[PDB]
């Protein structure tokens, strides 16, 4: 059996990061789905630390909160910087990121009509941190924080190809962004996992909005 | 001193990373955001994300509080005794954020018609941390291994500012109970604890608690 297990209900949503990490870094896992019978009858629920999904197994080690599992595995696998300085500027992208994240998935779940307008018009203001973040390391021409990938950039990719989908077009706005997805996408192994069934066939969120 | 802290005259998401700070023994400046200073745009238009905290260690600067503790936790080595560990620690922290962020939002979004509904789902939101305490070494250390990691501070933070929104809402966990008196009572974060730059600072900015 595979050391890794996600354990989540049918969508891409706080999962499909990590598994892009773990794609392209060619570890192999095992997909535990969970339905809405399955947690409507409790006993997960019930089981878990917050009391949410996703769950994540690495052997006997039992995790719950993405972010914390994109961490975990940019410790083991040396997707966390360089040093000790390289680390916390990874942490700094990742928490920017989560805040983000945060806005759209409030938008998705509970104000998708209404505040979608609104929701655009503010995600220039919003995607530019991480475009001057590239501009500063390197032209932008390797990745997020130093010449090599991280957790982040795994987080920062997802974000950017959800918002492609929420706001097609929205990275014209910003040519170093732009480039680094078609790059990151462009990776093999990465390349070859988001064309596949595996990611492609799930919905990104579970309320069908998007 | 090595550190600095630029932000506006409140406790809240520095309050964890000051306590970690006199707690360690560690020097640290104040730099204090007025509305005004805010207002010029040049800070802001000099943060990463337009917001603060801003943090100095030497020539790094860093933004995000959470990133802030991690730093912090990273080079001081409050972060686990090991990967395993410091999963743990992760797990923790990114739970008291959760809460803290449900807190914000009541405090500055919803605090009048909220605080009932609020009050009344916070055990179950207490829960799953004296769970933790229930799992290691029976509570009597701290939330994760025995050595104390960034994420006790902000959780201790958590707690505290709960009991000011809700006294007594620690009397049903024990662990949580003794756990709140235990790292208090440390002296360095017991003297920071009392002493005026804590507690004559408001915990949130609009005056509500
Ligand atoms: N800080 C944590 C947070 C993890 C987290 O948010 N988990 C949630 C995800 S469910 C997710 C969610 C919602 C609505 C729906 C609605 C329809 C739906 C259909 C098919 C699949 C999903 C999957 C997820 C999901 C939803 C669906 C929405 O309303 C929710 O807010 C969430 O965004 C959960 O487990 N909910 C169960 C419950 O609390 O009892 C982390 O980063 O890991
Ligand atoms: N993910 C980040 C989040 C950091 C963050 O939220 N920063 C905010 C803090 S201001 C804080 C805040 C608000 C309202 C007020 C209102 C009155 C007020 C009076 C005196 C002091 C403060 C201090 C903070 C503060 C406020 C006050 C509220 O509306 C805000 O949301 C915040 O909770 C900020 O810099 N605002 C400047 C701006 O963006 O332009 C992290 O973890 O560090």
């Amino acid at each position: 059996m595979p050391p890794y297990t996600v354990v989540y209900f049918p969508v891409r949503g706080r999962c499909a990061a990590l598994r892009m990490l773990l794609a392209d870094q060619g570890q192999s896992w095992k997909e535990e789905v969970v339905t809405v019978e399955t947690w409507q009858e409790g006993s997960l629920k019930a089981s878990c630390l917050y009391g949410q999904l996703p769950k994540f197994q690495d052997g006997d080690l039992t995790l719950y909160q993405s972010n914390t599992i994109l961490r975990h595995l940019g410790r083991t696998l040396g997707l966390y910087g360089k040093d000790q300085q390289e680390a916390a500027l990874v942490d700094m992208v990742n928490d920017g990121v989560e805040d983000l994240r945060c806005k759209y998935i409030s938008l998705i779940y509970t104000n998708y009509e209404a505040g979608k307008d609104d929701y655009v018009k503010a995600l220039p203001g919003q995607l530019k941190p991480f475009e001057t973040l590239l501009s500063q390391n390197q032209g932008g021409k390797t990745f997020i924080v130093g010449d090599q990938i991280s957790f982040a950039d795994y987080n920062l990719l997802d974000l950017l190809l959800i918002h492609e989908v929420l706001a097609p077009g929205c990275l014209d706005a910003f040519p170093l962004l732009s480039a680094y997805v078609g790059r990151l996408s462009a990776r093999p192994k990465l390349k070859a996992f988001l064309a596949s069934p595996e990611y492609v066939n799930l919905p990104i969120n579970g309320n069908g909005k998007q």
